[PDB]
């Protein structure tokens, strides 16, 4: 679990969005596993606007942060799960690191701010949904 709170927006994994997220929907994209909902309170986070390919993410299944080198946002095949059919997920970045299903929502940050959230995992792989292209989160 986990969310980004920026301005009057909350960014979560689309597959983990609550009834309240859907009732306050701003934007969602099943191909990116993202959903943004509106909030009344002002958010705590800053979004990175950069091309960093290294950063640190929070891994809830280890209660720890780990440094990672990750690929640029790309279209990657993701196998079927209980939440989605087998498909290509867009704007996804892969890295070598620990991940378990409940780790989705952990934040990835670089020196400039929030880069994205955990969205997928493999055997020693972790995938992050990028949010750096969503410029409207800042206005
Ligand atoms: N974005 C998606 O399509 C998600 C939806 C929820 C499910 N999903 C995952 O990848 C969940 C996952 C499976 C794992 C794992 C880690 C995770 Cl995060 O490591 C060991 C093998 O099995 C795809
Ligand atoms: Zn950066």
């Amino acid at each position: 679990s986990g969310a980004i709170y920026v301005g009057n927006y909350r960014v979560v994994n689309r597959h983990l969005a609550t009834h309240n997220d859907w009732a306050n929907l701003v934007w969602e994209d099943s191909s990116r596993d993202l959903l943004v909902s509106s909030t009344t309170a002002q958010g705590c986070d800053t979004i990175a606007r950069c091309d960093c390919q290294t950063g640190v993410y929070y891994c809830s299944s280890r209660r720890k942060h780990y440094p990672v080198s990750f690929s640029k946002p790309s279209l990657i095949f993701v196998e079927a799960s209980e939440y989605y059919p087998a498909r290509y997920q867009s704007h996804l970045m892969l890295a070598v690191g620990h991940s378990e299903p409940g780790d989705c929502g952990g934040i990835l940050r670089c020196q400039h701010g929030v880069v994205g959230i955990v969205s997928t995992g493999g055997n020693g792989l972790v995938g992050f949904a990028d949010v750096r292209d969503l410029l409207w989160l800042d206005e």
